[PDB]
């Protein structure tokens, strides 16, 4: 047995309406992200074919994990999908969660090399048209650099632009944890997520973004 229909149904709302809020999120970030290990899968073939317009070690350390962070998400998103309208018949949330805390390391790896990434990238933009082009062709939201005394938008913006996200994305976890009954084990699970997701983003609070007000002088 179970709780009635009439009773499960407040909590199948609300849960839906948090878990689609993280689907809806993601569908529309993942369709974006994948424009970016579209033409990253010939250009890995092209380190051994011809000439191509980078070096694969100037291509690696950029695309470190670009397409992983990709299927990462979507394994997670797209299972969660046919679970909003199948809620286990006796069973909660919270691997797919310990999932992501799991693999954190990976993200770690990418910020300890954040700076070397950016150096190249920059100087790849201006020895080669191609890179240069799509750098230029950056797909996002208005900017505030065509009437302003500062430049044009560099790689370390693109990337810092998921990066922001996924700092956000823990805030999740604890909303989650707040509306959870303390007396489940579901509670200290949500938690316990939470104390590593949060510490690895305040370990880097001053490297991701050392001051409100920083940006470059004459």
């Amino acid at each position: 047995a179970m709780a009635s229909e009439l009773d499960l149904e407040k909590g199948l709302e609300m849960r839906k309406w948090v878990l689609s809020g993280i689907l809806a999120s993601e569908e529309t970030y993942l369709s974006h992200l994948e424009a970016l290990l579209l033409p990253m899968k010939p250009l890995k073939a092209a380190a051994t074919t011809s000439q191509p317009v980078l070096t694969s070690q100037q291509i690696e350390t950029i695309f470190f994990k670009v397409p992983e962070l990709y299927e990462i998400h979507k394994e997670f998103y797209d299972g969660l999908f046919p679970r909003v309208q199948q809620w286990s018949h006796q069973q909660r949330v919270g691997d797919l969660f310990q999932k992501l805390a799991s693999q954190l390391g990976v993200y770690r790896a990418f910020v300890d090399n954040y700076g070397v990434a950016m150096e190249m990238a920059e100087k790849c933009c201006q020895a080669n048209a191609q890179f240069a082009e799509i750098s230029e062709n950056l797909r996002a939201r208005s900017n505030k650099d065509a009437k302003d005394p500062t430049t044009k938008n560099s790689l370390e913006t693109l990337l810092y632009k998921p990066v922001d996200r996924v700092t956000r994305s823990t805030l999740v976890l604890h909303d989650l944890l707040k509306h959870t009954p303390a007396s489940h084990p579901d509670h200290p699970l949500l938690q316990d997520a939470l104390r590593i997701s949060q510490n690895f983003l305040s370990s880097i609070n001053e490297e991701i973004t050392p001051r409100r007000q920083s940006m470059t002088v004459k």
